[PDB]
């Protein structure tokens, strides 16, 4: 009854390091919610990032499932966490007020130099398409370490709407 | 029946270090209680603080949900714990008698100097608005380590009402 | 059925170190029992003490809840454990025969000198009011390490009644 | 059904080190069995001893509860384990054949010299009253390390009856 | 109801290191799903590889069971993970867009030289048959470390179809 | 249903080191099975031995309970494991074919010299009575390290019947 | 329902190191399946071997129970794993295609020289009888480290039938 009603909220929490264990847990939750109904799913994300391949799986699983996914950034959203956040369509990307964002991507993906370049190009294109920023702007910003405030992240094209209450997530 | 009646009390305990794990647990409890009814929720807080981003999430989740949240400070409330405590509206902020308060915030948030400054400014404004104290007073006090007694915390604008029994939380 | 009938006894055990984890567990049990009925609760305490803030929470939670709380000291009751024990009204403070008591309080509370003094003064006043001893007597005794026998603890005003059987807890 | 029928036997096992964790587990079992009925309880004890305060609690809890407690020594019963064993009335103290007994008590109770003496005097009187031996005999024997065979423990007044089968525990 | 509906999706996740523990878990899931119905099973694979013998078991179990197995590569698929991936028939081999592939096989299988050669020959033949590539091409590529993009893996004969949404897995 | 039918077999497994933890688990199983019915119990023993006092408890508990206990040696049965094995009556002592036996007993019981001698004498008499061997033969053999084959253990009087199939345990 | 239907498959997995813990788990599963019906049991074995006495128990338990046991080798089957594998009758011994076999037995059984010889002779005779190979051939091969391919293991008399699909296990 308790977990059953927790499933009824169609909410997924992605808090902490992005790793294969978290990717499995999130994948299971998303597949379970998909099998129940086509109703929208809300994901709250508080993550500093982690492993690139785990971030890739969560990103792709979000786009793969039939239900529309809304994301709500909270606390911080960085690196592989940003990749996950940007899986949702622009109009479905929300933020709580006390959140900072960083698109920096680890070079190794925390592998040869040719693969580091390929990985970077792939992620740069992903972020560019999702935000509406040019490839060159993203390429510069993924290779440095700067935090964006919630308002700056909105101006950047990461966050679409800043919300404080439930009625903003209508 | 046991956990079901524990949920009926609409009570959340925030005891110990503020971290992403605790933030997830608290977020789940708050979302679960919200889905059940719009009835008020009581949070008992005993925390020395912890990670800024986890504190930010809990703070924002308290304000995000529809139910009115009452907070009861107990033992100690410090740093990131203070940020969480101050998420409730002033008239909903209570304290048990044997509690001390400290608004000191860790510089690193336990990151570049520019971001340390930004983080401090954000938290200073948050605490100033919640307490009614000036920005300058808060800015001074977050950058030093001094404990306030329950009575001093009341005079400071952190605690609204000191309670010993159930009837005080009417 | 097993834990359900265990809850029917309205008994809470406080055995071992006083820490935030134990404080959370005890808080949950007390709140759960309160929500069921206003019937009295019995707490058996076997503790060497621990963390001051955790002791403060348990002490205050005992006084906060509506049900009358009876305490039964067993084995040993010391330091933060004494603070918890003294939360119950004098006529509700019992002891099993093979128990020793020590009111010694750790200076750091196991923090600046001004806060050590404040903490000590607060706890001294708490113990003085509960036992009926003068502030000066308590102040002397919290700053030294001496064990009281069950009979001496009774004479001191800590224990009200020494009991061996069930009929003594009528 | 399995644990429910295990509770129907009204049997408690005290195997291994006497510590606060074991004291809590045993206390819970004894209180649970008491709440069910006033029928006798059988305790099988295999213990080298442990912490004095934990032994004191179990000893006192055995005497505290309404049901009559029978004890069956098995393997070994020593030190704090002896204190627990002697909580039962003499005619309710049994032993399996392959058991050895030692009344040696650790000086520190595994604390000032005055308290070591007080502790020893208290435990000496306890053992003297339970066994029927003089204080002087017990005082000598608690301060040395000698094992008694099951027959010697019977002659000493520790064990009342040596049993091999169920019918002996009638 | 929750795990029951999770089983209804007939989905298996192979995330992380390929070891005997994972092989047991996957074997149990595949056998359980087979016993329920002959309906198709979908496996999502995110793995860097691991132990050759565990990979061999999962590969063979996929081919052993009656249900048709579809595989979906996600994040990365390498080494022993590739061996597992290639257990499915070519037309049942899918990939999510953000995935890289590497057919490199560890020489020791992470054992004498004669057995290293035998192992390599066996795996080379397996990969050659599944992909349609010549033995010589596979032999070269398993003995070097190069990552294939999702498009290159498709051209290589590893991936048959790249999918972004549910409708592509019709 | 699964553990319920596992209890219906009235089978207890004693595999691995003989310690107080295993003694507690075995004691609980034997008492549970006794409370259900007076039907025979089968114990499979694969043990190198362990702690003497734990072996003594299991030995005595086997003889204490009302149901007839059959033992089946498997793999190896040594030291404290032999003491347990010999708790069953001779005609109820079976062995699987691939089993070796050793009656060697550790001097310390893995304690003063006088107690080492007493312990050895007690165990020697126990083994002599169970096997039908003279005290002198047992005394020699417990103080050396020699393995008996299943056939030699039968000739020694440890094993009564060697069985390969179910029908031999009629 | 999930584990209940998993039991309906009458399948046991022996994956990883052969130890007393695994022997207990396998023994419990085999006894449980035997108590349900006399229907055949299938065992999938992926094991490098381990402890001789644990292997002996599993081997003997397979032969002891009434149901006919079929074995399926997968990944690798070596040493103590080979002993277990050979417990099944020749016509019930199957292999998945990607499996290697090694009959090497550790001298110590991973103990005096006389016992090493006895152990080796016992295991040599066991393997000789099961495979149809001469004692001399087995004696040579257990004392060296050489891997057999699935086809070589078939020619050796270890594997009877190589299967790829379900219909081969008819």
């Amino acid at each position: 009854i308790l977990t059953q009603k927790l499933i009824d909220t169609r909410t997924v929490l992605i808090y902490g390091e992005i790793n294969q264990e978290l990717a499995e847990d999130v994948s299971k939750q998303l597949l379970l919610l998909e099998s129940i109904s086509n109703d929208p799913i809300t994901i709250f994300i508080n993550s500093q990032g982690g492993h690139v391949e785990a971030g890739d799986t969560i990103h792709d699983m979000i786009k793969f499932i039939k239900p529309t996914v809304k994301v709500v950034g909270t606390g911080w959203v960085a690196s592989a966490g940003i990749t996950i956040y940007l899986a949702a369509e622009k109009e479905n990307r929300f933020s709580l007020p006390n959140t900072r964002y960083m698109i920096h991507q680890p070079a190794g993906g925390v592998i040869e130099a040719k693969e580091i370049i390929r990985m970077r190009e792939r992620i740069n294109r992903l972020i560019a398409e999702a935000t509406g920023q040019s490839y060159e702007q993203i390429s510069k910003d993924t290779d440095r370490n700067f935090w964006l405030s919630v308002n700056e992240a909105k101006d950047y094209g990461i966050v679409n709407e800043i919300i404080e209450n439930r009625d903003g997530l209508k």
